[PDB]
């Protein structure tokens, strides 16, 4: 019954630059490669923009008010690269230090802490021209972005993560090109998953040498895979795909020094020659991983890469996700097993339904309610089972852009009206509110 969560419990929403700032040229910003590839024709369902978004470059206070209100007690938020750095390095744009300066201090104000993430999808466009994450040289564009975060804002800020899903960046933008920057080459796509393994742990080097007090890790998603009959080339595809979807393409460099079996059987074609020779800088220790969880997936052996989804009845989400609540107690448990971090959080976990504002004025997402309630107590479960489990953000605050997805896919526990920009909390939020205040479950 009674669900109570360790006494230094983080309970968090989160959000991303891109998804909900809107006014992505305002005071001097460079175009990022999200800029460019939703104003292509044909990339974003329905024609979606970040242009406006949820206008948060504007109503930044009122929501931060809002989680404020709620009760919430961090804040995991990103920050657009080319609001920093127009041209990507070089020259540092002051007022975009000053719009994240005045929600930093905001934060603190209240009592909320912040976990910046570093890199959440918006490369500034002028590196796209020279490569982006294809280009060995981002790990030190990378490097010098990081340095200047750290030392404008690591007075302040604590909690930092370099990555945000670097699988969906590389692979997701390189290999499937349905996400920026549009490009289907797999010789591309893990030249993307070294280089960022290789400006995550140069991020990680310059942190240590400028912000002694703080801690830093990084953020991978994550599905719960599960064979469709007992054979062994089905249990082995099971074990392809965790090693290649889930945190262990990153964390066995970083922890072992070196790519997951699997994925070598799979990949080492595709992977730079001597990409051995940067494995021990990979190594660079971090303090935390954040692991993210949605759903679960049956696959079984087929005969690329040699596995096939296969639907199961079960709930869906708006997104076609498969509920499978287990999920996040597995992999809060395989993470633990496979490579012992000495703090995990749940960086991500939330759904989207398809909300209405009713004549009564609220959200009865009683279907959210249901989401979150399953899987906090999944993660629950995993703390008294002992995983080091910090910390848990609902996706999202705001109904925001969803990516290629555009605006018609609503993950909020506050809703959004684009029409007029008014937020409805939504009863999933004022549930949460009260799992905060009474520190877990009923
Ligand atoms: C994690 O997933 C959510 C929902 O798909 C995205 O909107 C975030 O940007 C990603 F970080």
């Amino acid at each position: 019954n009674v669900k109570k969560f360790p006494e230094g419990f983080l309970w968090g929403v989160a959000t991303a630059s891109y998804q909900i700032e809107g006014s992505p040229l305002a005071d001097g910003a460079g175009m990022s490669i999200w800029h460019t590839f939703s104003h292509t024709p044909g990339n974003v369902k329905n024609g979606d923009t970040g242009d406006v978004a949820c206008d948060h470059y504007n109503r930044w206070k009122e929501d931060i008010e809002i989680i404020e209100k709620l009760g919430v007690k961090a804040y995991r938020f990103s920050i657009s690269w080319p609001r920093i750095l127009p041209e990507g390095t070089g020259r540092v744009n002051q007022k975009g230090l000053d719009f994240y300066n005045r929600i930093i201090d905001t934060l603190l104000e209240k009592g909320i802490t912040p976990f910046v993430t570093i890199y959440h999808w918006d490369l500034p466009f002028a590196l796209q021209l020279k490569g982006g994450w294809a280009n060995r040289e981002i790990a030190d564009w990378f490097a010098e972005y990081s340095r200047v975060l750290f030392e404008n804002f690591g007075d302040r800020v604590k909690n930092w993560i370099t990555l945000n899903e670097p699988w969906v960046v590389a692979i997701v933008g390189h290999l499937y090109g349905v996400h920026a920057p549009g490009m289907r080459d797999i010789y591309v796509a893990f030249r993307a998953v070294h280089n960022l393994l290789r400006a995550h742990a140069r991020a990680v080097k310059v942190f240590r040498e400028t912000v002694k007090d703080g801690k830093i890790g990084i953020v991978f998603n994550n599905g719960y895979f599960e064979p469709a009959s007992e054979k062994e080339e089905d249990i082995r595809a099971v074990r392809f795909m965790h090693q290649f979807n889930n945190y262990p393409l990153f964390l066995n460099p970083i922890y072992r020094g070196d790519y997951p079996e699997l994925v070598l059987e799979f990949a080492r074609e595709y992977l730079p020659e001597n990409y051995k020779d940067d494995m021990s800088e990979i190594q660079e220790k971090i303090d935390f991983v954040g692991l993210n969880y949605y759903s679960g997936h049956l696959v079984k052996f087929d005969p690329p890469a040699k596995v096939s989804f296969v639907e199961r009845d079960l709930p869906k989400t708006a997104m076609g996700w498969e509920i499978v609540p287990e999920g996040i107690y597995w992999i809060l448990k395989k993470v633990k097993e496979e490579y012992n971090p000495p703090e995990v959080y749940i960086t991500e976990n939330g759904a989207a339904f398809d909300d209405v504002v009713s004549e009564d004025g609220r959200v009865h997402d009683q279907n959210r309610i249901d989401y979150l309630k399953a899987h906090i107590g999944q993660a629950w479960k995993a703390i008294q089972e002992g995983v080091p489990l910090k910390g848990y953000f609902v996706w999202s605050l705001l109904d925001n852009f969803e990516w290629a997805e555009g605006y018609s896919k609503r993950f909020g526990i506050v809703y959004v009206d684009y029409s007029t920009q008014k937020r409805i909390v939504k009863d999933s939020g004022y549930w949460y509110s009260n799992v905060v205040k009474n520190n877990g479950l009923e």
